[PDB]
């Protein structure tokens, strides 16, 4: 895969970003990832973390995968990177999200995230407390 550059306009929620992507304003809904909704359990914890994430990064990178760019609600689907660190395995990785919607031909880094959630997990960690 390719990093892209981006710029943030916008850090949502738990699972998307507000980014200028070729000089466009596009929301991009992370890869691989499920944050637990603002009203459940972890949600404003899970939030801020992803948030802070990207709004302290000097650089943000877009990295699609090899299949579909943008789900059915015309969100960009993609690896999104703060600084180099990927940002949909660091919130896994914290246990402050699920491995999840891994569809056939966007799963490059499935089992980098699934080997955070389980590294996560021996911690039980956050979500797995
Ligand atoms: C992450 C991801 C979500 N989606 C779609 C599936 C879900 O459809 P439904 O809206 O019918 O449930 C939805 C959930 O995204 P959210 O977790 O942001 O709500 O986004 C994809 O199609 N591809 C993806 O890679
Ligand atoms: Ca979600």
């Amino acid at each position: 895969l390719h990093k892209e550059p981006a710029t943030l306009i916008k850090a949502i929620d738990g699972d998307t970003v507000k980014l200028m992507y070729k000089g466009q304003p596009m929301t991009f809904r992370l890869l691989l990832v499920d944050t637990p909704e603002f009203n459940e359990k972890y949600g404003p914890e899970a939030s801020a973390f992803t948030k802070k994430m990207v709004e302290n990064a000097k650089k943000i990178e877009v990295e699609f995968d090899k299949g579909q760019r943008t789900d059915k609600y015309g969100r960009g689907l993609a690896y999104i990177y703060a600084d180099g660190k990927m940002v949909n395995e660091a919130k896994v990785r914290q246990g402050l999200a699920k491995v999840a919607y891994v569809y056939k031909g966007n799963n490059t880094h499935e089992q980098l995230l699934r080997k955070a959630e389980a590294q996560a997990k021996k911690e039980k960690l956050n979500i797995w407390s």
